[PDB]
Order: C-alpha cells, then structure tokens, then sequence
C-alpha cells in the first residue's frame, strides 16, 4: 500500500499531539468489464467507518449522487484523473487496459491517511484537528491513483532515488490533474501538494512544495518541512525507504523549473516528456536521477525540439542533477 502520510509525519504527531490526536494517529501507524478509451467506469463503496474492504456499493457508473460529499468528492475527482490521462496523453485509465477506478470512503474511525492499494483507492475521514477528510483536495487524489500508472509502466522500485522518482511522479500527475481541472497555465498553478488538506490552525500552506521544497509546513506538532530544494543537500539516510519522502522535492523542482521555462499549459510540454519517459521501455526498474533526467531530455529532443530541451536540461542541472 502506498500511503500519502509517510510514517515520520505520523510519528511526530504521536510524540507532539493531544491525546486524542496522539491515539488516532497511531491507530493509522500500526493499521494492517473494463472502459473503451475515453469513457471511464467508477465504483464508489461506503466503508461505514470499518476497515473491511471495499464496503456497501454506493455509487456506480452513472448512478445519482447520495448527498454525501465524501462520495461525492471520490466520484468526482476519480473522474477528472481519467479525464486527464485521456485528454492530455490518449491514455485509457491507469494501465491503459481500462480499469475500473473503485474507491471506498469512510474508512476505519478517524483515519489520518489514504492509499493505493494496487487495485483501488482508499479514504480516511482525518480528525478535524490536523488533517481534513482525505478526498477532500484533487491533486491528493491524483497523487495516489498515479502510483497505478507507475506500477503498470516502468514500475520503480520504492528505495532511494528510484523511490523517490516514483514518489516524484505521482506528484506531477497530481499536480496536473488539479491545474487541468482549473485551467491554469505554469505561472498561475500553485504547485502545493495538499491544498486544503491540513486542518485550519496548523502552520503550513500544505505537505510539499513542487517550486520551494522545505517551505511547505512549520508547526509544533506537525515539525518543519524537511525536504532539500537541491542534490547539494541530499539526505543520505536508510529511513524512510531509504528517504523516498524526504528526497522527492528534488526532482519535483525540476519539474516546476521546466514547466515554468516553458509557459503554456504544464501538460501539453513538460508533462508529454515525464510521460514519455516513464513509458520508456529502456528506463529500469531501479532508475537514478541521473539517469531519469537524461531520458527527459532525449524525450524532449524527440517529441519537440533541441530549443526545448535545452531548456529541460537546464532545470535538471539548476536542482544539482548533472
Ligand atoms: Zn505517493
């Protein structure tokens, strides 16, 4: 399972929160027909706060809302992600075979997280008091259900720089879901992984920062952003698989840069070549960044131009990826 609160963040608030918040952030710890191109098919459960999977059907393809924005959020921004993969990429769901999109709601009692199971999306409430219900921001939502789009191509392995390229990518496809939705070109998009999600009272705009890795949070129970903005200040660390999380914002910032280099609309360039390349039947299982971002720029050469992957090249080596 991958899971969008990594196990440090949650440990913090154990050691920092209330004890209401302490108990339902180590309850979340220690936890254990297919579509034609471009017509999605969703299924939409009702967990009813147990953690049996996948719950009471709900809302199904076509079927009318419940009135209950939990499903409503589910059903509408499981919509949108295969809007986007279809519109910008030709692409029919997340391994291109038409896949059911399936999610359950209201999972467990005051769940502080939401994962990608390998066949379908999961949701927790949150408590109110950090973190918000979890189908409650679009890119978050994105974020988890292109972890399918990873394992269905190049599949990277989850440790270290592969890891954190695969964390990397479900961050960009997030982030472009939500600026397709809104029709926001690169010098308008926020670039936040997490807007809205932290409860209100907390210090921080959301979990990351795709421009300004390290920026994102500073509060006393949630602790300070630890990401580094470039290879210069890698973390060289066996936690957290090997720093997945912690290493991310790297590659992020190289994605806002070329983006931002480019103008336009953030998919119809940047994004092609990060699709390009993660479909790249020469790019292994166990990539680097160094070898990652040399395949972006063949990518880059290959679909456009040598002015565009100049361009490229160039927010890879300002982020210390040579
Ligand atoms: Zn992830």
């Amino acid at each position: 399972a991958r899971s969008v609160i990594p196990p440090y963040m949650l440990r913090r608030i154990i050691e920092h929160g209330s004890l209401p918040q302490r108990d339902c952030a180590l309850h979340t710890l220690n936890h254990v027909k297919t579509s034609t191109g471009g017509e999605v098919i969703r299924d939409i459960y009702d967990a009813e706060n147990s953690t049996q999977l996948p719950g009471k059907q709900v809302r199904n393809e076509g079927q009318a809302s419940n009135h209950d924005v939990a499903v409503d959020e589910a059903y509408d921004y499981l919509g949108v992600t295969y809007d986007f993969f279809w519109q910008a990429f030709k692409r029919n769901s997340l391994d291109n075979q038409g896949l059911p999109l399936t999610g359950s709601v209201h999972y467990g009692k005051e769940y502080q997280n939401a994962f990608w199971n390998g066949q379908q999306m999961v949701f927790g409430d949150g408590d109110g008091e950090i973190f918000n219900r979890f189908t409650i921001a679009i890119d978050v939502v994105g974020h988890a259900l292109a972890h399918g789009v990873t394992e269905s191509e190049a599949g990277l392995i989850y440790f270290q720089q592969a890891g954190a390229l695969n964390e990397s990518l479900s961050d960009v496809f997030g982030s472009l879901v939500k600026q397709f939705h809104l029709k926001q070109t690169a010098d308008k998009a926020d670039w936040l992984i997490g807007e809205g999600l932290l409860a209100k009272g907390i210090n921080g705009k959301g979990l990351r920062s795709m421009s300004a890795p390290g920026t994102a949070y500073d509060d006393p129970l949630l602790g300070k952003d630890p990401q580094p903005a470039s290879m210069k200040d890698y973390i060289q660390t066996k936690e957290d698989n090997g720093g997945v999380h912690l290493n991310s914002g790297i590659p992020n910032r190289a994605f806002y840069l070329a983006a931002t280099a480019l103008g336009g609309y953030a998919w119809e360039k940047a994004g092609y070549i990060w699709y390009d390349t993660l479909c790249d039947k020469a790019l292994p299982q166990d990539a680097d960044f160094a070898t990652f971002a040399r395949t972006t720029v063949k990518h880059a050469e290959q679909r456009f131009d040598s002015k565009v992957a100049q361009k490229v090249q160039q927010a890879w080596h300002q982020v210390g990826v040579a």
